[PDB]
Formats: C-alpha cells, structure tokens, sequence
DNA sequence: AGCCACATCCCGGCACTCGAAGTCCCCAACTTGGATGATTTCTTCCAGTCCTGGTAA
C-alpha cells in the first residue's frame, strides 16, 4: 500500500532531538536538531547521553509515525 | 652635636564607701511466694451533571 506507506514516509519531516513544544501545545513553527552540548562537570545534562530522536504534529498520526521513528 | 613634636605623667581636685542582727550540724531507706478459665464480633439500597484543541481536508 504506496499510500499507508507514503503517509508513514511524510512523518520522518516533524523528527527532533529537542521538542520546542513540549510545555505548550501552541508553539507553532520548525524542528530543532542539535548535537548535545560539550559535558560541563559541575551539570546533570545531555553531554553524558547517547543520540536518540522523537516525533510531534499532528493527534491523528500517532500510529503512522512508529514505521520510521521508532 | 643642636633643634623641634609629640607622647605620657604626676599633683591638686573631685566624688564615692554606707545605715542597721543572726534561722543546725550527722548516719541508716526490707527481705519470700503467687496475675484465671469458656462462649460469641450485623443485615438492606444508593456513589451527579457542563464549560475550558491543533491541524489539515
């Protein structure tokens, strides 16, 4: 199914390494993808942590976004 | 060696004591024997309602 398919493909555009979103669901805008900050010692943060990635837009593709993001 | 600034130092001076009875010492502080049985601990029915999305067809 090219379409089920295409519609999972179209998610991988919203993928991020930090949710400029999260504490508010108005924010509207682009993603934000970044390499994590060089490790301070005296700061619990990102540094110390392995490269993972996230999906946010839209309520209705929840499902169609695990294909690629997961 | 002679001259000047700044430290303190000791005598004359000053002010206070201050109303107005005493109130007992010393050493000791208990051993033993037992704390109960038999029975039972609730049942009927009920457990609100409405407002406060973003995103794309």
């Amino acid at each position: 199914d090219e379409g089920h398919i295409t519609n999972c493909l179209h998610t991988v555009r919203w993928l991020h390494t930090h949710n400029l979103k999260y504490p508010d669901a108005r924010v509207s805008g682009e993603r934000l993808i970044i390499n994590a900050p060089p490790l301070i010692p005296g700061v619990i943060s990102s540094a110390g942590l392995p490269m993972r990635m996230g999906w946010a837009h839209d309520s209705s593709d929840i499902n169609l976004a695990k294909l690629f993001g997961t």
